[PDB]
């Protein structure tokens, strides 16, 4: 095929086209992004006196425990307690551990920071060490410290130690113990509350993220992120959504919720660390409110919105308002940022298409009084774009897609026929998921991917390039879900995985690199792939550079040759870089074989005209310098 490639562009690249899509899925927060590594630490959300409420927790030798609502809390926001008690006739090692996510990694040269808060219900005789520390899940102690506590000390007492273990350990099955001396402490009982474990966290920040997590969403290039949901924003209930109060200040005063995905929120990963989050790494914010919907069915009716439309009021204030006129702003300055965080995008609720009914009634009034509260954001409407129709007229739209492989190269000229008529999209969620066009979101067994596929990342590349082809209308757009725990999985595929220890960069995560690392500020249109076809492309230009970034996807099973025609420039270097991400059509990224499938980097002829023959199922970058 022959694609001319003109000189004079058609419209100019959003900043925003590539960015990433977030919610606690997966464990993609808690257990995930989110650095603690505690799970259930603080007994959030559980019912008092069942085996559910002790998940993760696990007695040392003859250790009784009970999680308790605690007649005297360790905080309002945190009612439940556990109750930690010795026999009498006892001696040697007794307390508990804590299993983490699926593990812990022990790491030599990590720093670690244990807490945890304990009274004695009954004063007591009590007098001795209270240990903290990490053991291999077998029982070898790698780190430990300890505190003098006396049985005296009735009233809740927080206890802080750091762990440095001297030897990394050889997996990450390894456990958080707590324990006391069984003969100083026969016959004892001790509450706990809200404990905690960090390791060293991504930019050293406090309460903040997990970092080689952290650095790989950084080494994609993102612009944006969207968060926090995603089904988690919606709750099951109006009682049980998302709410940005919950989620700032002290973690005494957090109560966590029950999200949308089977396991409590802690809600430790709050509005403050993901807007830092955003800071450290130069992305900007897509941040819903909540919209009068949640998942088990129930719309609000118009007559009781008032109090959530001021509620998303307050969340944007938190973000962007002036400290000297609203309580949340003024928080925001009390919790050390007094300057305002970056927010141009507000989303309105999440996949309202599934209440279509009620959603034109609750845009409307969301949007007339957080518009006049806030001219200068763009608010995006999540109903089906255009039906039903929507007062206010929306600006823009938030697209959702999950499909085959193969719908993803045949449907790259979605956004071809839109009318440009001042509406821009967002592709807010997209992957190829399954091969199974009668079942998408079926067993792995029936065709759903485990892990993203080289078939899967170069069909989602052919419909990117049509996303950069029609970026005069589509501003941004993210895979989704970016994060995945291996060991508790409620969607697959995912962008990027993860055990206690490692990660995994899938196919799909470097098709979205290339597109986000290799993107000029300048669209050069070119000649159009055949509409249906498995061959795509999209050319995009540096301005102040004359870098020129030629994207290729063959979504197919054989190897097409391309001729560039580049005439109309004055000049074109005589070699560019190539970058390939390819290999067979099933072949993934996984825990097992985390580097099966990388991209290639090497040099190619170039010049005013040029050949490549693009590989059965790859990804190419070639990048030139034009004049
Ligand atoms: C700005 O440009 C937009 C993009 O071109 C315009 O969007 C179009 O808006 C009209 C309403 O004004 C929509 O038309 C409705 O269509 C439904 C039926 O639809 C569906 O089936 C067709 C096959 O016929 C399919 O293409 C869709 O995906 C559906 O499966 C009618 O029942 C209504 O009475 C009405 O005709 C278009 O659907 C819509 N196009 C797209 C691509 O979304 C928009 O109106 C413009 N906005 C303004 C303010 O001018
Ligand atoms: C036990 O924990 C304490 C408290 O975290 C550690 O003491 C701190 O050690 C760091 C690094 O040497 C100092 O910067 C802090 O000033 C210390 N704080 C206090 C309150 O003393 C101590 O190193 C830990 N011991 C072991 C064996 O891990
Ligand atoms: C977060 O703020 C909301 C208000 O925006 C609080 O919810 C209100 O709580 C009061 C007291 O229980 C109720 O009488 C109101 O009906 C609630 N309003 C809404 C909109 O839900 C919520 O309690 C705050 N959360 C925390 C943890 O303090
Ligand atoms: C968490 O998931 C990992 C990755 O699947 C599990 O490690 C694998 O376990 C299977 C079954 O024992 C082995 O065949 C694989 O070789 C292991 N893979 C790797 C890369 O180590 C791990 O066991 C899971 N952890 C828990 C606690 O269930
Ligand atoms: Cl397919």
């Amino acid at each position: 095929v022959t694609v001319t490639v003109n000189k004079n562009p058609s419209h100019t690249v959003p900043s925003t086209l590539y960015g990433l899509m977030f919610e606690d899925i997966n464990h993609s927060g808690d257990g995930g992004l989110y650095a603690e590594l505690l799970q259930n630490r603080a007994f959030q959300q559980v019912t008092p006196n069942t085996a559910a409420a002790l998940a993760a927790w696990h007695p040392i030798s003859n250790a009784k425990l009970a999680v308790i609502q605690d007649p005297s809390p360790v905080s309002n926001a945190l009612p439940n307690s556990l109750q930690f008690s010795v026999p009498s006739g006892s001696s040697g090692r007794v307390g508990f551990t804590n299993e983490g996510f699926w593990g812990i990694k022990v790491d030599s040269t990590w720093t670690y920071k244990a807490s945890l808060f304990f009274r004695f219900p009954t004063s007591s005789s009590f007098s001795g060490a209270l240990t903290v520390g990490l053991q291999t899940n077998a029982g070898r102690v790698l780190a430990q410290n300890s505190t003098q506590i006396r049985g005296t000390t009735t009233k809740w007492t927080q206890i802080n130690l750091e762990l440095h273990p001297t030897a990394s350990a050889p997996d990450v099955s390894n456990s958080f113990f707590v324990t006391i001396d069984g003969a100083a402490g026969a016959g004892q009982t001790i509450n706990f509350a809200m404990f905690s474990l960090f390791p060293p966290t991504f930019k050293n920040r406090p309460n903040g993220l997990r970092a080689d997590i952290a650095e790989t969403l950084a080494e994609m290039g993102p612009s944006f992120f969207r968060f926090p949901g995603g089904n988690n924003l919606e709750g099951q209930t109006t009682a049980t959504r998302w709410q940005w109060n919950a989620t700032v200040g002290s973690l005494l005063d957090r109560p966590g919720r029950v999200g949308d995905w089977g396991y409590v929120n802690t809600d430790g990963l709050g509005l403050l660390e993901y807007l830092q989050f955003f800071e450290d790494t130069g992305m900007e914010p897509i941040m819903a409110v909540w919209a009068g919907y949640s998942l088990g069915g129930t719309s609000l009716a118009e007559n009781q919105l008032a109090p959530y439309i001021q509620q998303a009021i307050d969340q944007i204030n938190f973000v962007i308002g002036d400290p000297a006129k609203s309580a949340p702003a003024a928080l925001r300055a009390s919790l050390g940022h007094p300057e305002p965080f970056t927010l141009r995008f507000v989303e309105v609720g999440n996949e309202d298409f599934f209440a279509a009914g009620s959603y034109p009634y609750r845009w409307h009034d969301f949007v007339t009084a957080l518009q006049a509260q806030f001219p200068q954001i763009r608010f995006i409407a999540t109903t089906n774009a255009w039906n039903p129709v929507l007062s206010p007229v929306p600006q823009s739209y938030d697209v959702h897609v999950y499909q085959t492989p193969t719908w993803f190269y045949q449907n790259a000229f979605y956004y071809d026929g839109f009318q440009r008529n001042g509406t821009t999209y967002f592709e807010g969620e997209y992957a190829a998921i399954s091969t199974n066009a009668n079942d998408l979101f079926g067993t792995v067994a029936d065709g759903r991917l485990a892990f993203p596929t080289v078939q899967s990342a170069t069909g989602e590349a052919a419909f990117m390039t049509g996303l950069e082809r029609n970026s005069d209308i589509v501003f941004a757009a993210s895979y989704a879900p970016l994060l995945q725990h291996v060991n508790s999985t409620q969607w697959t595929p995912d962008l990027v995985s993860y055990d206690a220890g490692s990660v995994i960069k899938s196919t799909s995560f470097f098709a979205q690199k290339l597109f986000a690392l290799n993107k000029g500020d300048q669209y050069l249109p070119s000649t159009l792939p055949t509409n249906g076809g498995t061959l795509h492309w999209s050319i995009t230009r540096a301005s102040s550079s004359g870098k020129t970034f030629i994207k290729i996807a063959n979504a197919g099973s054989s190897a097409q040759s391309l001729t560039f025609q580049l005439t109309q420039f004055n000049s074109v270097s005589s070699t560019g870089t190539l970058q390939v991400l390819t290999g067979p059509e099933t072949a993934s990224n996984t825990p097992e074989a985390p580097q099966a499938i990388v991209p290639k980097t090497s040099t190619i002829g170039t010049g005013k005209t040029f050949t490549y023959n693009a590989p059965a199922f790859s990804v190419s970058v070639i990048t030139v310098t034009t004049n």
